[PDB]
């Protein structure tokens, strides 16, 4: 198994701008004041490779709220790269439930509004770190495959699932955001 | 940044025992029914490392509750492989919070229940998945340094703050565990 390297751009402390998550400038924020506005993020081209997927997790959310939080997940990338807001705009990619969702299987919702809100959350979460300072992992996978048979709203053991013996690379990367308020 | 191999005893259909998960033998539980019988994993040695570290997560925990489970969190590996029973038995290694706490900020507990919540979960979980089979993934690092600066309580994200800039590889191991009904 082979590793590449995974970009995204920071200041020098570090640390993805504002407009990224919590702190954004309202223009950035979306109707209800949550950061959707994905940034741009790249990697090695990896020979062999036919699809990318990616997953955006937040380790530092344990101690927060007892487990890591889930903000974004991504399959069927084409490739070596996420154009900023691809989120909002790429309509190639498909996109997994973030950890806002209240439709998780345990939730006192019903079917169909447990349906409404996975769909709703399928897209890229920000950071928004109350208790200070956190770091944050980006994860990306290099696939055998073209297409992962995905359909929204799936979650992150689905992505896992379907990329099951069909990874030949992983990149790890990670990045600050500014505590948040 | 190198890969290595990762291994733990499964079935020929790539199962891990029962008595790992509380589909278990009640000897293999404590006296409240939990799962907190470590299974033996080992990895191939890795040139340079100092110490090892280990964290296993449920992915398929993210459709059940929201977000994925942390099973166990351990760090002062000194040796290539954990020998069952190890989060009950070995005094070498330390233990971070798992995702049964009830101690993370922002829990209605107060502040002196959170310290002894996260104590008290600060070892192995064994899997109970409840809505069917899932997959649990092991994921292993080997340091440069010989002792990370942790000391229970502490969380998934400090397991990395001190391992940042450690780190001379990775591997990886998934393993199945049967859903669990009463």
């Amino acid at each position: 198994m082979k590793t590449f390297e995974v970009m995204i751009q920071t200041d020098s402390k570090g640390y993805l701008d504002a407009k990224f998550g919590g702190n954004a400038p309202k223009a950035f924020l979306n109707s209800n004041g949550l950061p959707t506005y994905s940034p741009k993020i790249s990697w090695q081209k990896v020979e062999g490779a036919q699809s990318y997927a990616l997953e955006l997790i937040d380790h530092d959310a344990q101690k927060v709220c007892g487990m890591p939080f889930v903000h974004w997940v991504v399959g069927n990338i084409a490739h070596n790269v996420l154009e900023e807001n691809a989120s909002m705009m790429d309509k190639r990619i498909v996109q997994g439930v973030n950890s806002l969702t209240q439709g998780f299987i345990r939730s006192p919702l019903n079917e169909s509004e447990k349906q409404r809100s996975n769909l709703n959350n399928s897209v890229y979460i920000g950071p928004m770190p109350p208790n200070g300072d956190h770091h944050y992992l980006i994860q990306v996978y290099a696939l055998d495959i073209p297409k992962l048979a995905l359909k929204a709203p799936f979650f992150l053991g689905d992505l896992h699932d379907k990329m099951r013996n069909h990874i030949i690379a992983i990149g790890r990367k990670e990045f600050l955001y500014k505590q948040f308020v």
